[PDB]
């Protein structure tokens, strides 16, 4: 059921750089995950214009931010296009390889870690605040999957048995013990207003 895969040497190096470099502006992780959600939502909305049946799995196009203090998790949920098994194992890793190389060169040339999203590898900014990342996803053409990694050179992929999603992606951030500020209502609201205020989809900040 659960399969284990090795990250490509370039992506393992990217993850080590994110985890090891001293960089206090960690809050940019949220903008990067919301932008990936917005790109996924644009994609399913565009596709539905020529094929309305692509919305049979859900008409609603939104982003939900869910903090859970008992679990120490921050979940970013979207009803976007979702990802297939091939996206999780091969496709996105191929894109991430060229993106990492360009990001690495720019950093040596004086660029900042906040600029990560310009190189299409913004997802890995999750490791600035999370010790473990779980990705639950459902694409129209494939089954529901759970991707997972605590870095260290490997990731796992398995068919997900949890609550069926219909269509979209859930990025669950298992926060580091010193990164619990991102579970606070005031902190999340302040970050969304600062970096993600003009997203073209409704963003609901859930409370506890
Ligand atoms: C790199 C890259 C981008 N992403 C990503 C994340 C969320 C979403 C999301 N919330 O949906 C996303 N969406 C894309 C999927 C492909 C499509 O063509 C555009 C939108 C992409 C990921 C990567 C990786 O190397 C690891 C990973 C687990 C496959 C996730």
């Amino acid at each position: 059921h659960m399969e284990t895969f090795a990250f490509q040497a370039e992506i393992a190096q990217l993850m080590s750089l994110i985890i090891n470099t001293f960089y206090s502006n960690k809050e940019i992780f949220l903008r990067e995950l919301i932008s990936n959600s917005s790109d996924a939502l644009d994609k399913i909305r565009y596709e539905s214009l020529t094929d309305p049946s692509k919305l049979d799995s859900g008409k609603e196009l939104h982003i939900n931010l869910i903090p859970n203090k008992q679990d120490r998790t921050l979940t970013i949920v979207d009803t976007g296009i979702g990802m297939t098994k091939a996206d999780l194992i091969n496709n996105l890793g191929t894109i991430a390889k060229s993106g990492t190389k360009a990001f690495m060169e720019a950093l040596q040339a004086g660029a900042d870690i906040s600029m990560i999203g310009q190189f299409g590898v913004g997802f890995y900014s999750a490791y600035l605040v999370a010790e473990k990342v779980t990705v639950i996803t459902k694409h129209n053409d494939d089954e529901q999957y759970a991707w997972e990694s605590s870095a260290g050179g490997s990731f796992t992929v398995r068919t997900d048995t949890g609550e069926p999603m219909g269509r979209g992606t859930k990025v669950i951030l298992h926060l580091k013990e010193d990164q619990t500020e991102y579970l606070e209502e005031r902190r999340i609201k302040e970050i969304v207003k600062k970096h993600s205020q003009f997203i073209g989809y409704p963003i609901t900040l859930f409370v506890e």
